[PDB]
């Protein structure tokens, strides 16, 4: 037994780190607001619609600090119409540095000076879970989770889901509606506390999952077609073609759909060194801004339909 | 927050049950072996077929001991063509043995985990090594010592914590399909990975582990007739082990008889083989020896099926010579 394993290095527990970088009263109070409204947009009690905007992951710190800047300036702005949650993806833990420098510590206290540094200037913000025993390092900063859908089918992440404080997005059909519903129950499963140990956690069931659909008229009808009783609503997910798609999207909003009640959306200072992502490609802020621009009318078009 | 944690329990650590329930100087030799087995045939040193074979899943100790008996006499006397390790599934994706032992609604973890230990014990204490489907990442902590072969399900292929996981694992990996995601999950365990992951203390620490050159692909499907076994073949890059066939109610003996059939005309790509096989055939809702999960076909069948196996690779030594 260890013979493939190199070996074991110390990690600070998550109740360490989060005396170590302390959340402010106000990066607690946007977590908070943040979950508040997407539950009432996923579950249908307000008409706007949640965004989740920004980069495909993050990797500098200040390039972060600024585009979560403009977002915040243009979410107040079209705050009667979308509510708005940056993307903040997280690469980052793993490796901070790099030159292959795994430094999984600094790379837990980036990226919680990252969330806090985000959620103190009223932006609430949104990950991608896929480690289960990070997320107790974080989670008191964030307000939306998403499963990516490489592990959608995967019974550890369904797991997760139901014991998260926040909503969570499932990616596709069939087994992104059984996520939700396994999610929604109650599970039993050996977890890490916040004190770094193993334990038994018990979970209550996560009643706030819905489908990320990764979009025309004819596959929205054929999605909700799908839904159990008790569903909450749709969210799609939009390099350069995120635009037309949201032509299409926003004219079904325009026109009195209902059940699309999100959105996602790959988006960086630069399109596409400063501001631009390693990883997958996004539009550039000044595209991001006009999407956004003609999602809001398009709501309020829809407050006018209904 | 925590607002959907009703709590936490504490846990016995693996270091802890391991000393409770320990293992036998037999029980670690067989798994020793098994692995050096499994190793030589999925590398090619060893002209065998690896058969993992047995029930969907293990929920009564006594029963999966009487298998495991006739299990091994049958395995004495095929040896020569077939090395054999029994399958011994105790978390499904009811989740199991160890998340609730008892098969009602009381999740008592713990007593899953002792169980499951002593059920690896008492199979591996008569000589017959055992194999395992990797889902949980804390469980193989408990009784990695134990196991010469895991698995990882098809659901969890493409997850990037079980790749973590194979890479790390002290024996050999099977990953399920098309095939892409399996041989993409192949290239990933095989190498080295930094990630936090729970010791034998019961503590989170970062682990290192070393890379599992290893891991398999198991086709699982039709995947298993001579046109896509060859279409499988062209897909594999160069340092690729080799291919299992999973049988996986009442067809698997038709399964058998074409892969078979391949094997013994000169087939040296098809490695191993995947049975799902208990004492009765069928199911039951939730009886004797009958699967409560997925339907197996039952002793007598398996038998047979394993009887021409090892007749189809002694005609493949012919073929070969």
């Amino acid at each position: 037994e260890d013979v493939r394993i190199l070996g074991y290095d110390p990690l600070a527990s998550p109740a360490l780190l989060q005396v170590q970088i302390p959340a402010t009263p106000t990066s607690l109070e946007t977590a908070k607001r943040g979950r508040r409204e997407a539950i009432d947009i996923i579950t249908g009690k307000d008409d706007r619609v949640l965004v989740i905007v920004g980069p495909c992951s993050i990797h500098d710190l200040e390039a972060a600090q600024e585009y979560a800047l403009r977002l915040k300036k243009l979410s107040d702005e079209l705050k009667g119409d979308l509510s708005i949650i940056m993307r903040a993806y997280l690469g980052l833990i793993n490796d901070p540095d790099v030159n292959n420098t795994f430094n999984i510590n600094k790379g837990l206290q980036s990226a919680r000076q990252l969330f806090v540094n985000l959620t103190n200037i009223g932006l609430p913000i949104g990950s991608e879970m896929l480690d289960t025993i990070s997320p107790q390092y974080l989670a008191d900063l964030v307000s939306f989770g998403a499963i990516g859908a490489r592990t959608t089918e995967s019974q550890l992440h369904r797991e997760l889901a139901s014991g998260l404080s926040f909503p969570v997005g499932f990616k596709n059909l069939n087994v992104a509606v059984d996520a939700c519903q396994a999610a929604a129950h109650s599970h039993h499963f050996m977890g890490v506390t916040k004190h770094g140990v193993a334990a038994i956690t018990t979970t209550k069931g996560n009643e706030h999952c819905f489908v990320i659909l990764r979009y025309d008229a004819k596959s929205v009808a054929e999605a909700k077609a799908q839904l159990p009783a008790g569903s909450n609503g749709l969210m799609i997910d939009y390099f350069r073609n995120q635009p037309k798609v949201n032509d299409v999207v926003c004219e079904q909003i325009a026109n009195g759909e209902n059940a699309i009640t999100g959105v996602m959306i790959e988006s960086n200072i630069n399109e596409g060194k400063y501001g631009v992502s390693i990883t997958d490609a996004c539009i550039g802020w000044e595209t991001t801004e006009d999407v956004l621009r003609k999602l809001a009318a398009a709501v309020r078009q829809r407050r006018e339909v209904n």
